[PDB]
């Protein structure tokens, strides 16, 4: 697998809206799969990083959240939207990992 997305980064800009942990973070009876880095070697799955080149997941932007990593909710709106598309890509529509995301995406359009 390779090394997650960082959570952490000292000379990066920081701040708010970010309303986006509090209200916003899904964390659902369909949240398990999300809550951490796709392990592409426990699913045997040696084509999902092959595939998907900016994973994440809602761990990470938990972490971020937290860490005050961000500087406005257009970055971690854009975290959410990448979750969201990554899970689409690698899959086909009505799979049931495809549908667990749809449920959390709607909730999160909300
Ligand atoms: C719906 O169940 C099917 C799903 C493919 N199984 C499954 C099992 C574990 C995880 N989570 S994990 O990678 O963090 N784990 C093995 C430690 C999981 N998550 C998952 C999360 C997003 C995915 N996009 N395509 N496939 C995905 C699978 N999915």
């Amino acid at each position: 697998n390779p090394p997650p997305p960082e959570t952490s980064n000292p000379n990066k800009p920081k701040r708010t809206q970010l309303y986006l942990l509090r209200v916003v973070l899904l964390w659902h009876q369909f949240a398990w799969p999300f809550q951490q880095p796709v392990d592409a070697v426990k699913l045997n799955l040696p084509d999902y990083y092959k595939i998907i080149k900016t994973p994440m997941d809602m761990g990470t932007i938990k972490k971020r959240l937290e860490n005050n990593y961000y500087w406005n909710a257009q970055e971690c709106i854009q975290d959410f939207n990448t979750m969201f598309t990554n899970c689409y890509i690698y899959n086909k529509p009505g799979d049931d990992i495809v549908l667990m995301a749809e449920a959390l995406e709607k909730l999160f359009l909300q």
